[PDB]
RNA sequence: GGCUCUGUUUACCAGGUCAGGUCCGAAAGGAAGCAGCCAAGGCAGAGCC
């Protein structure tokens, strides 16, 4: 389970548009997302770092609620 | 070494464009700009000088 299957599934909005400012492997791979990365998504996705710690956070969530079904 | 062709590769960190989203505006309209793409660079093979 990835971020590509994530955006699959005005606040529903920004949150497709954070992850439409990643690139491919940051999409596959969403552990490599560190401090630099999230401010070029943040920026790029007219958001805050904060906004992208959220996103990061809910799919974290998501991830580990797959792992467990 | 140079130029060109071809393959491939490259999150941001002074190229272009810019979906989505953002900012300014009552509006009309403005602005910046990620990803992608183009371009460019990296790694090579080849042709020519
Ligand atoms: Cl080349
Ligand atoms: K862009
Ligand atoms: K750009």
């Amino acid at each position: 389970f990835d971020l590509n299957d994530f955006l699959e599934q005005k606040v529903l909005v920004r949150m497709e548009a954070i992850i439409n400012s990643m690139t491919m492997k940051e999409r596959a791979k969403p552990e490599i997302i560190k401090g630099s990365r999230k401010r070029r998504i943040a920026a790029g996705s007219g958001m805050q770092v904060q906004d992208v710690n959220r996103l990061l956070k809910q799919f974290d969530d998501m991830q580990r609620m797959m792992k467990k079904m």
